[PDB]
């Protein structure tokens, strides 16, 4: 349950049993033949795995430095890497005999992934969402309802993701016997940070095989955006024991790191406890988590995974930040240059990789995790960038 | 250059020279080792081919008849099958030494795919689009511009696809030396209907292999929606010589066949010569809830198929397609394109009658993200 000093299970006693039962079922099923057969089957036929690894030749040559490859999680069913975890946990829940899934969501993206996986496996889905987020994500809320999920607006507290998490936790205490709490990033009490990372590591395993086929060697740098940290852990984890492979996580710089309007928890946060985990959080004088900002809706998780805090501490991975403006420019640039519209979240990784590529030599290789597609962000970009 | 009587090359001598060069290019490259290498590489790494063949277990069990499989073209880069054709023609153009692509569009869906493909290969892209359609498709227009293409609204006359076609053709006459005209369905003069069907036939080849792998036998029925007819021909074509395999093309019934607001060219059209080809045309205003099913014409090869009775052609209404849209989302967690929902709707009706040993493949031509605003507007109008 610990990654160095980060992680743990900081929850009330009523949740210890349910977390124990989940940990027990996961230890059994994670290496179970039938479970992995079905999981790999759903991932192949329904999700469309494997996703390709694409060499961005025009972008590479335009920048004039290192080769830039894109791991195309944007092509997974639903348009984002979140599906990998949603299927894994939903199937796990079915194997544990649960009939219902609950989840929280801020951007709505995890809510959608959860609703998709629940519909697939024939399970009831309830999604807790802060009323302020509900208001701003009307199409995601509609998507969830199309998928047969029930969206429950959370009106308490600040009507945001933090408040939804608290409601979801309260629901699970009472309903855990038939309900699985499907956490959407590498966060929360153990064993969630481990489970989510395990279910996303397929990205890194495919990427490793794909890059070896393409270039006959491991990459020099892997770059991924970091909200809660799941897409980054997914692509990082199989390369952790490859000492030569540099790992860079990109947080939301928002309006700027000194502006006080960003979501760079590792970069500017402090150690604290929330959502059952000891990790880095941006918190106020009174210890309360403060509002995070980013143009990218999905980089709004309040905090960061304990495994990322650990990788930072031991200096296995480096963490940087990219601003809203920089992310936007990358969003336009990739669309024009390679014909791929990325998610605004993923654009942060693209933005940094472009800066990094310029510094590196042409024989060198950068893999960017393109965690999602940008169809969902077109309304946003039109408003901000203009017609 | 013909499919029975249908097809052909009915154009002025201004267009004959560039088409002839296109065939010499296509014949040279269609089977060329280098062209096929690069095409397959882009289809794999950029488009994400192959797409899986998915067994809709819950939907199959619910209906209680035939096994329903979905060929998941919704998973191709861009969320639609059109990408397969866009990459093929754009690559051909680069091989021919062209630096620019032009195309027409109504829904905007083919315009987006051309912009994507053109961006991929570093070509200038100009999309001609009718002004009435430009105003109806704000997000697709924005997409095209974001992808680096220029959208040329046609404000003269009818302001529809018909006018966009005319302007694009005029453009190609002047600029074919450095410009390739990229047609978006199995329509127009030779060699376009053949070329587009060729570039989409990968759908059927994957599907054939995938169904043999899954079930050890060919399917009893293949169902696909029909606008211009590219996704249906793509999946149909590799099974044409396998005689026990029924082929069904599903047209837009719209408000109703009796209502006169639909796009069912084969069911209610008349034979005519348009877009430089002999085929079925309605011209009249076509209507459908699914934007991509707007084309009043239909591919000549579907004309050829209907006359010899090799494929059957049917229609599904706006209301039925909407029902299937909701049904597939809730039952399989797959939100289909409204075009594709026409096929799903018909396949569901068809499954009920058939036995449990029997197999249906539905071509899920696209994803429904693009249609959510439309469906929200209608869904919010329910009582
Ligand atoms: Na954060
Ligand atoms: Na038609």
């Amino acid at each position: 349950m610990w990654f160095g000093e980060f992680g743990g299970q900081y929850v009330p006693e009523t949740l210890i049993g349910p977390l124990k039962e989940l940990e027990k079922a996961y230890k059994r099923f994670k290496d179970d033949e039938e479970f992995n057969r079905q999981l790999n089957y759903y991932l192949k036929t329904w999700a469309g795995r494997p996703t390709p690894l694409y060499y961005a030749k025009r972008l590479t040559e335009k920048i004039g430095g290192a080769k830039v490859y894109l791991k195309r999680e944007d092509l997974v069913h639903g348009g984002a890497h979140k599906t990998n975890n949603a299927i894994g946990q939903a199937l796990l829940a079915k194997f544990m005999g649960k009939t219902r899934l609950i989840a929280e969501t801020g951007a709505g993206q995890h809510g959608v992934a959860t609703a998709m996986a629940g519909a697939l496996l024939g399970m009831k889905v309830d999604i807790y969402m802060g009323a302020e987020d509900v208001e701003r994500q009307k199409m995601n809320v509609f998507r969830m309802k199309l998928l047969g999920a029930n969206v429950i607006p959370v009106n308490s507290g600040s009507r945001t993701l933090k408040d939804a998490i608290n409601e979801a936790l309260r629901d699970w205490v009472a309903t855990f016997e038939y309900t699985h709490y499907l956490i959407g990033s590498v966060v929360g009490p153990h064993p969630y940070p481990t489970i989510v990372r395990d279910f996303q590591s397929v990205i890194g395993r495919e990427a490793k095989a794909q890059i070896l086929e393409a270039e006959g060697q491991l990459p020099d740098v892997i770059v991924a955006c970091v909200g809660g940290g799941s897409n980054a852990m997914g692509i990082f984890y199989p390369f952790v024991n490859d000492k030569k492979v540099k790992l860079v996580g990109v947080e939301a710089g928002g309006k700027g790191l000194e502006s006080g309007k960003h979501s760079a928890s590792l970069n500017a946060g402090q150690v604290g406890v929330s959502h059952g985990m000891l990790s880095y959080f941006l918190q106020d004088e009174e210890g309360q988590i403060k509002p995070s900002h980013s143009i990218a809706p999905g980089l709004d998780y309040p905090g960061v995974g304990p495994e990322h805090a650990y990788l930072k501490k031991i200096q296995r991975a480096e963490y940087v930040a990219v601003t809203d403006e920089e992310a936007l420019k990358a969003f336009h640039e990739l669309s024009r240059t390679e014909g791929i519209i990325p998610a605004l979240e993923s654009a942060h990784a693209v933005a940094y990789a472009m800066k990094l590529a310029k510094e590196m030599s042409r024989d060198e290789i950068i893999i960017v995790n393109l965690s999602g597609r940008g169809d969902k962000d077109l309304d946003i970009v039109l408003k901000v960038s203009g017609n």
